[PDB]
């Protein structure tokens, strides 16, 4: 069980009786959503996982169906989203993000980039499950060129794992490569780029990107940001900010998701699901530090209504 | 369904018939070999399958063990070796090599190295059929580091998958990438070298190889031995000859198994037998091109009595 999650398992708890709470709260004229929100939003993921079965042992009707009707709006997006597992939930957003014409890469870039090799593995089993083909298949098809290319490596999940051994030789070698294949040279070598960003593992890497600061006049992100462009470039610029500080990574998108006009509903609900029960509190902490205000803060002014009350309580406070 | 065998199926078969004769030959006094080898390397795998029951229907016994004990020596190994189906002679030849302290590497490697995809789906479906347990399971047992996962991902057999079309741009890639993980660099990055020669169709590793010879002054072959040893050397050795030439490659283990004093019998049988109705006639025709003479030759000098004959009888012609 991670320790810098904001929503954790409720000390006292019965399947059942939540059921029962929730079902009533549905019945109830005109819904009770504040109900169902302060139960759900204050349970562990796996602990709603129960609540799902139990509630389909008394009534003999799947939760999630239940609760879509008696909701909506973005109200509705956050608890459907809270119900599934992790790879599940994340598999669902992998599937909508290439649904139809086009893809929304932004949140394809966002998912492969931060998931882990352990939380990849499970979202491909659970993806083919759940869609009865395989995510690399459905990721090749929507997109091309070298941003499939990289998309593919990410998703693959094979990152080699962490060496209680720091290779210094081998840190300064990819440093260099990284510096020949793009800002030393005229044109990049994006192959040599996604091979090493993709292989070597996180712990290394950061040092990687810190040695590329000696023989570089630019740092790695903003490397990147001269040598490519495009979808290619937003999902370089995505993994190096997941590499070097994946809670500080999210911060940013969760204060780009409502800093101007409106909300980027989307984008603030997935990362306040997900991250709800891995970093939640790293990533407060990062956003308070840069931002000066709490993220907390943000939530109240950006929404309003059950759906604020239901993010401010996967946010878990700082008020 | 493999035109470049050398045994055929028997045109007029007669399970019923030759059951009989063998039945008779068995209880013959000092045992007639002569008629059991003259039918059973005469008659297709699956017909012999044919044999086995009608047999056991008609004595109530099962021919094969019946055989075990009218027979002795190599030809023992023969005759019990063409009984079993492709399939189920793979599982125990490959279980025989793991069984007992230590690992007849040899046996193993030859194995997992030249079985295609089907046929190494079939060899998982009937291991685990016949000694329940996976085989990935008792192959991780055996064995251990690099080699291991270099045996576990072939036995997979979950190699691309063989196109149309020619990817210029990846073969260059890979041949690329192979030597930047190997000869151009200290050391040696396994994985890479892993990744690529087990995931990657043949046809394209074909030419992989041959482009590989354009960045390095040595072929795949010698870099290998160059840049790794033991099992892992072995293993990679024998894994890229039945990439570049599948017959060449049995016929130059052919060769090994007389060309001393001696005979490597259980190799040569176990080719002999494997091989037998799937491209024995160009392993013949590659033996013939590079040695001078015919396997045909060698085998009937490596080896004499009853036992010479099956081989002879497998091997086809060209006398
Ligand atoms: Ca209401
Ligand atoms: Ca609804
Ligand atoms: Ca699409
Ligand atoms: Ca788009
Ligand atoms: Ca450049
Ligand atoms: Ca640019
Ligand atoms: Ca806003
Ligand atoms: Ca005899
Ligand atoms: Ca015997
Ligand atoms: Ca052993
Ligand atoms: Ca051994
Ligand atoms: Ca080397
Ligand atoms: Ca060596
Ligand atoms: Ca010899």
């Amino acid at each position: 069980p991670s320790a810098y999650g904001s929503v954790k398992a409720y000390t006292n708890f019965d399947a059942e009786r939540d059921a029962l709470n929730i079902e009533t709260a549905i019945k109830t004229k005109g819904v009770d959503e504040v109900t169902i929100v302060n139960i759900l939003t204050n349970r562990s993921n796996e602990q709603r996982q129960d609540i799902a079965f139990a509630y389909q042992r008394r009534t003999k009707k799947e939760l999630a169906s239940a609760l879509k009707s008696a909701l909506s709006g973005h109200l509705e997006t956050v608890i459907l989203g809270l119900l599934k597992t992790p790879a599940q939930y994340d598999a669902s957003e992998l599937k909508a993000s290439m649904k139809g014409l086009g893809t929304d890469e932004d949140s394809l870039i966002e998912i492969i980039c931060s998931r882990t090799n352990q939380e990849l593995q499970e979202i491909n089993r659970v993806y083919k499950e759940m869609y009865k083909t395989d995510l690399e298949k459905d990721i090749i098809s929507d997109t091309s060129g070298d941003f499939r290319k990289l998309m593919v490596a990410l998703a693959k999940g094979r990152r080699a794992e962490d060496g209680s051994v720091i290779d210094y030789e081998l840190i300064d070698q990819d440093a260099r490569d990284l510096y020949d294949a793009g800002v030393k040279r005229k044109g990049t070598d994006v192959p040599k780029w996604i091979s090493i960003m993709t292989e070597r593992s996180v712990p290394h890497l950061q040092k990687v990107f810190d040695r590329y600061k000696s023989y570089s006049p630019y740092d790695m992100l903003e490397s990147i940001r001269k040598e490519v462009k495009g979808d290619l470039e937003n999902a370089f610029l995505n993994l190096v900010q997941c590499i070097q500080n994946k809670p500080l990574y999210f911060a940013d998108r969760l204060y780009d998701s409502m800093k101007g006009k409106g909300t980027r509903d989307k984008v603030l609900i997935r990362i306040m699901v997900s991250r709800s029960e891995v970093d939640m509190l790293k990533i407060r902490s990062e956003f308070k530090r840069k931002y000066g205000k709490s993220l907390y803060y943000y939530i109240q002014q950006d929404t309003k209504g059950d759906y604020q009350k239901a993010l401010l309580y996967l946010c878990g406070g700082d008020d």
